[PDB]
């Protein structure tokens, strides 16, 4: 393992082909999670792209995380989506927070440390483990089928990941970078594999 | 008695059916009142919703505090209504705190922090305390006849009453979270009964 | 005398017959004066009204502070007039000093601490003190013929009166309430007779 | 002389005969000079106006500062022009420095404490001793045939005069009213004589 | 050596003979660089100007940082161009870094201490050391071929360069301006040659 501290991948190209793979040593199925990253990139108002794209092999948008063109984030599990509208962005690096629990179907989405109205999605449903996790790539079968035209250019970093919901206490913690320990993914001790041309770099957000 | 504190109601679906009953140990008649909430909601771009409905036998909006489509707070107390208008509303977690008074029936409206100007309704009414108290929805028969179209979507807290006007300065310390006791309805110390898929859930807000 | 400090008279609705009537125990004709006072209301966009309405038998308009819709304050002593024009507002409690002096017709106003420009009006001009001062409508004969369409809505209060120019430091004291002395209305100490609709409760302007 | 300090001239009518004429107790012709000033005016967007104006027998303008309407500061020296466009304004005192040097042409502007980019102006010139130097009118003859729609109306101070460019350190502390010891024109040990109706008044702003 | 500490260069025309040549002690061929400076200049909104202009025989634009009217910075190496946009500019003393580095290609841009989005430009290029700088012009041929609607006007100062890549941390030392030790060209040591009308002044900016 690596640990990326104050490290951020750098994808400089639009391609089909820069993209990471991101392990998890995870062997049962998320009844919740929640993930966190920066994210910086000037894509947002010419088209979207794939922030994190979670698979399983029954299921290519296990979870993804995606800006779409003059709309905002999407987040869908289980293929089914949900917009938290953003009618207008500045060009700045991003933290986002987003958490989901099979529970309620509660998703909390946080941008900068600010909560989004909490929305359902999926009630009930659950997140195989068996899992491919890309970065930089919107991938349409388990580690594959990426579209250039959905592919990240810019950075991402600080990728977290909690099999819980973490509270809006935690989540200010996160976003402070208070200390905090992920279980299902952790940047200060990432397993991963870079393919293509992919860069690691100092991480331009404090 | 449940302790409510940095816990708010998510109503995440639009529905006729989510709502909570709020008892209140109410049997004088109240010749004057102060409500103070939290409420977080996107709705108020694209439809009106009920922050907070009081209904009696007599009168299915005996006190409602709403939000109506590009004009802003509708508050009335028995059915008598004014507009505390808004012309910029901003997706924030929004503080009110709203009091009337049968005495001279000047109503003071107070958006987080800041006074609107008082305004006069309903000068010499009583409210009555044979009294259903419902958040999520807007009632229009004594505890039902909902209207989807009108129930509220996100999150609802800190849901506060006294029988009394609270002076400027208590207000201040509410929206600032000083110490107070409400005596008609209490947060800390809450009576309420849970309908249809409501969550419970730490409040986003600080 | 009644101390009015931290109190402030409401006028919630518009009527031809809400004022209030102050008496300035005042027999020297003013050769200069200062009048402060914090007014707030939603009208300046609606309609215009009067602030404050100084009165002499002769002369209806011996001193009158009027917001003029869309145009702003107008400043008039003895019938002659001023605009000092405010091209946008926005709803908040607003505090105005203003000030004359025969000697020199040097006109000062001021808005929330912040000098306009000096204006002329009325050089060697003098005020008369036998004079009828109302808060609430604008005087059209020596204590009556108020026009609704004229009338303040809102609140007025700290309304205080001094037969000299205040300097610049003076005035600055004033709007963050240092100690003073008016020497022609005193808000500590004032003489006034309520009639019709109106009402004194907390301020809500801090 | 009088140690102006505090105080201002206030020009509060338009007119073509109110202005004062200052003097300079000087000499040598300027190889350079830098004059500082507060003014507060409304004209800004009606109509220009001199702020200071300094003439010679062989030249009108041997010295102007000039506000031309929606231009912004125009600065001259010898009869030649240069712009400091100014798109947007706002009421409030405005401060300004300005400096000249005959060694390189070199214009410093001034406003507020901030920089304009400095431009070439007149290399090589000379400012002459034998001036006329007048606030609240522009002069087209040494010490007369002012245009009443050039005067200005509002407030002029701290009018002072160094026959050298200060340093941006020294600009820096006149802005902020540090020690400073101007030795051709002093606001503080000024000649000046007043003509028509011109007031001194103390200074609006700090 | 001239330690230009505090210093700027002034062109305070636009011409096609102001320009100062810069001399680096450089023989070994740049894999990477660091470039930052302060400008200040009024130009952005009118056309098009040379910030820093690199050449080697072989190649006229060997690294050149333009800005392109309406569009931002055009950054330049090897001839090969790229824009970081820059949609609204205001008009103050701008610093700028920019590194690139031939392992990879990255671009990283910065502007007033805030990183522009990692690009990609020349991958596995090399500049070369042979290397005529020239400031306030942009070369067309080794030293010449200037074009004066190219020229700067205004300031330009603190050229430092690095032949590696600051870190981010470094990149923010420079903008505050803590200690730091350029060795490719440092302005606390400089080495140059001025030609036509250029002036050196203290600088504006802090
Ligand atoms: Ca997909
Ligand atoms: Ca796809
Ligand atoms: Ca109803
Ligand atoms: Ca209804
Ligand atoms: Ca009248
Ligand atoms: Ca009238
Ligand atoms: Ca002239
Ligand atoms: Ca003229
Ligand atoms: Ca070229
Ligand atoms: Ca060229």
């Amino acid at each position: 393992q690596t640990d990326m501290s104050r490290k951020a991948f750098v994808f400089p190209k639009e391609s089909d082909t820069s993209y990471v793979s991101l392990k998890a040593p995870l062997t049962k199925p998320l009844k919740a999670f929640t993930v966190c990253l920066h994210f910086y990139t000037e894509l947002s108002s010419t088209r979207g792209y794939s922030i994190f794209s979670y698979a399983t092999k029954r299921q290519d948008n296990e979870i993804l995380i995606f800006w779409s063109k003059d709309i905002g984030y999407s987040f869908t599990v289980g293929g089914s989506e949900i917009l938290f509208e953003v009618p207008e962005v500045t060009v700045a690096p991003v933290h986002i927070c987003t958490s989901w629990e099979s529970a309620s179907g509660i998703v909390e989405f946080w941008v900068d440390g600010k909560p989004r109205v909490r929305k359902s999605l999926k009630k009930g449903y659950t997140v195989g483990a068996e899992a491919s996790i890309i970065l930089g790539q919107e991938q349409d079968s388990f580690g594959g089928n990426f579209e250039g035209s959905q592919s990240l250019v810019g950075d991402i970093g600080n990728v977290n990941m909690w099999d819980f919901v973490l509270s809006p206490d935690e989540i200010n913690t996160i976003y402070l970078g208070g200390p905090f320990s992920p279980n299902v993914l952790n940047w200060r001790a990432l397993k991963y594999e870079v393919q293509g041309e992919v860069f690691t770099k100092p991480q331009l957000w404090p």
